[PDB]
């Protein structure tokens, strides 16, 4: 297996302690995917900690790969500071038949801060600086020239810069693409996955919107929003609280008969499959606007006021449009209230 350097996943077979062109010094694993492996290390000559992507030898993962450098050049090339947002490729290789794509070090993504939290979730003070430089993140992608849709928006993939300040950063274009000929994918984490994706219907950079929605309550809450064991319970999940989609989407949904029924006069409900009724399971009270917060667990601290809740409320509901053409732009959640501090 490439004269032993590889094992039969075709991943790089890691040595902890290995030197690469008398430069890298490979401390650790940190991470593993469908992709490959990401290892930290020690560039000797820039003296400074790196994460490493260890592309597997595998020609459809390399191919991807370069569709990721692509991507990471193009943003990382921009002459705007919104670009801060997204990780720095510092530079790719061809090393042992694997590609490398070499980044700055990053700390703990969202995901390690809902557990170091328990599961109870952070300020609606942290969320909201979370959610100012997500938008803006997102507002960057949508740039004409760039037209990045993400695909994979999840606590996993947005990385504090460092563990003392709220500055975050996206990783993993590994699944990103640009806005194209619109075609329908399997795409996004399930939890994350916005209903013109659950509906089989073309997608576009609204998708990455939805999953921030979804994002944002998650990490004041502390639990995923909608958390489906499959499609038709995501989907579910979803009407609890959205209630059941417009007839306009419904009727141009390829796969609207997975969930829903078309009755006579021509309006839809739920398939039989147990469940809340639909819209039953409000924001409003996942939230808890009038009653302290999650769980009631922000009764009397600063900035969690009923007038707060309602205004990051009336951005989620925004967020969460069925509907991909009236779903919230990156400009105008930056102009939400929610933000008027």
């Amino acid at each position: 297996y490439n004269d032993g350097y590889d094992d039969d996943n075709y991943d790089y077979i890691v040595k902890n302690g290995e030197k690469w062109m008398d430069r890298y010094e490979i401390d650790s694993l940190i991470g593993k995917g469908s992709f490959g492996q990401v290892v930290k290390a020690y560039d000797r000559v820039e003296q400074e900690w790196v994460a490493i992507k260890i592309i597997k030898n595998k020609k459809a993962f390399l191919n991807q790969a370069q569709i990721e450098v692509r991507l990471l050049e193009l943003m990382n090339k921009h002459d705007t500071e919104m670009k801060y947002y997204i990780v720095h490729l510092k530079r790719h290789f061809m090393f042992r038949n694997h590609l490398c794509l070499v980044f700055e070090m990053l700390s703990y993504n969202l995901y390690d801060l809902l557990r170091n939290t328990n599961f109870r979730g952070v300020s609606l003070n942290l969320t909201r600086k979370f959610a100012q430089q997500m938008c803006t993140a997102l507002l960057f992608l949508a740039t004409p020239e760039l037209s990045i849709i993400h695909c994979d928006l999840k606590p996993e993939n947005i990385l504090l810069c460092n563990p003392k300040r709220s500055a975050i950063k996206i990783v993993d274009f590994g699944s990103s693409c640009q806005l194209g000929q619109r075609i329908y994918q399997y795409i996004q984490s399930r939890f994350y996955r916005s209903p013109e994706v659950l509906l089989g219907m073309p997608y576009d950079l609204a998708i990455d919107m939805w999953s921030l929605g979804c994002i944002l309550v998650e990490m004041h809450t502390g639990e995923p929003l909608f958390s489906g064991a499959n499609e038709v319970d995501q989907m579910n999940k979803i009407v609890e609280v959205l209630g059941i989609p417009p007839a306009h989407i419904l009727d141009q949904a390829p796969k609207a008969r997975k969930f829903f029924e078309k009755l006579p006069d021509g309006t839809w409900n739920l398939k039989k499959t147990e469940y809340k009724p639909p819209g039953t399971r409000k924001l409003h009270n996942i939230l808890g606007v009038e009653t302290g917060g999650p769980g009631g667990r922000r009764a009397g601290e600063s900035g969690h006021t009923v007038a707060d809740y309602l205004k990051f409320k009336d951005l989620i509901l925004r967020m969460l449009d069925y509907d991909p053409k009236t779903r919230i732009q990156p400009y105008y959640a930056l102009q939400h209230s929610f933000f008027k501090k």
